[PDB]
């Protein structure tokens, strides 16, 4: 599928969830970025004003794009592949509840996923992955790639 054909990409947090301090929105969003650029060419770099690659949005039910969050559970967050426009950017539901820690729904983890998807990445059919569609919670602060998912990622970037 899609790719990015350059190596600096930026990302723009649109808004910001009220289930989380700010600074650990940003602090989660950064370190899930940083969870591929340590396997990847890639840099990414938040900006704060302008048209970012990546626009980090949390919203809920029917919010703009053809895709609408499901309430509490299930869709926790969604994302486009690589492209202009909507391309590229991670939507996280805001009926979650996002923290930084096992509680709610861990933001960091479900941002290293869904920026595999913007990325290019699909789902993995292994559960050791990040990329696996269910998300389930490991110790963030210990937090590793699967090898599935170096490879996925290898595969387009590299
Ligand atoms: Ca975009
Ligand atoms: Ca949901
Ligand atoms: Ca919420
Ligand atoms: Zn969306
Ligand atoms: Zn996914």
């Amino acid at each position: 599928g899609p790719v990015w054909r350059k190596h600096y990409i930026t990302y723009r947090i649109n808004n910001y969830t009220p289930d989380m301090n700010r600074e650990d929105v940003d602090y989660a969003i950064r370190k899930a970025f940083q969870v591929w650029s340590n396997v990847t060419p890639l840099k990414f770099s938040k900006i704060n004003t302008g048209m970012a690659d990546i626009l980090v949005v949390f919203a809920r039910g029917a919010h703009g794009d053809d895709h609408a969050f499901d309430g509490k559970g299930g869709i926790l967050a969604h994302a486009f592949g690589p492209g202009s426009g909507i391309g590229g950017d991670a939507h996280f539901d805001e009926d979650e509840f996002w923290t930084t820690h096992s509680g709610g729904t861990n933001l960091f983890l479900t941002a290293v996923h869904e920026i595999g998807h913007s990325l290019g990445l699909g789902h993995s059919s292994d559960p050791k992955a990040v990329m696996f569609p269910t998300y389930k919670y490991v110790d963030i602060n210990t937090f590793r790639l699967s090898a599935d998912d170096i490879r996925g990622i290898q595969s387009l970037y590299g």
